[PDB]
């Protein structure tokens, strides 16, 4: 229904992760990604946090997807997608970063 | 260069939160609440609490109004300026009963 859906992601240190938040049924209602520190990454199609590694895969009413390139072990953690229905709905994607053997 | 200030409001009253940037190009401002929920991202409303309104948004100022305040609204609101790296200024909202 009108609920944000995300999945856990696993990526190798140095590789590129893609975090995807989807909504089955939606209008206008805005989506937003934040990082483990709760800082905003994108608000719909508008970049927030300047970090040149974080870029926009897709922004629409049904999808908000972002790529983190050249990931490091310190990107590991819980990312949150928020959809601004009243009350707000959230869904978490835990990003795991594997070291190179 | 984000600059905000502590604000006092009597319970049931309306508080205004103002964030100021002395010189700015086209870098974004965002207010968020003590839970860290985004309220306004520039002129774009986020959290849907219909008590929260936009007073003013431009590159030099982001101001929002909280009408009808309650005791649970008390605390640290943060203004963010998305420079590289990000800069923040907190305003503390005191609500008296
Ligand atoms: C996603 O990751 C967290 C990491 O601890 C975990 O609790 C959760 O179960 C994971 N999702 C699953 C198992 O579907
Ligand atoms: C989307 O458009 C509506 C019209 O119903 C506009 O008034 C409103 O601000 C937007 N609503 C959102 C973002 O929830
Ligand atoms: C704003 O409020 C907090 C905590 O009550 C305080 O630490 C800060 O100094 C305050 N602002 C002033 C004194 O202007």
């Amino acid at each position: 229904g009108q609920f944000p859906l995300t999945q856990n992601v696993t990526v190798v240190e140095g590789g590129t992760a893609i975090l995807t938040c989807r909504v089955d049924q939606n209008d206008n209602t805005s989506l937003q990604w934040s990082n483990p520190a709760q800082q905003t990454l994108y608000f719909d199609d508008k970049k927030a946090l300047r970090d040149n590694r974080i870029e926009l895969v897709r922004a629409s009413w049904h999808e908000l997807s972002i790529s983190v390139s050249d990931v490091s072990l310190s990107d590991e953690g819980q990312y949150t997608c928020s959809l601004f229905t009243m009350p707000v709905k959230t869904s978490k994607a835990y990003l795991t970063v594997l070291g190179v053997p």
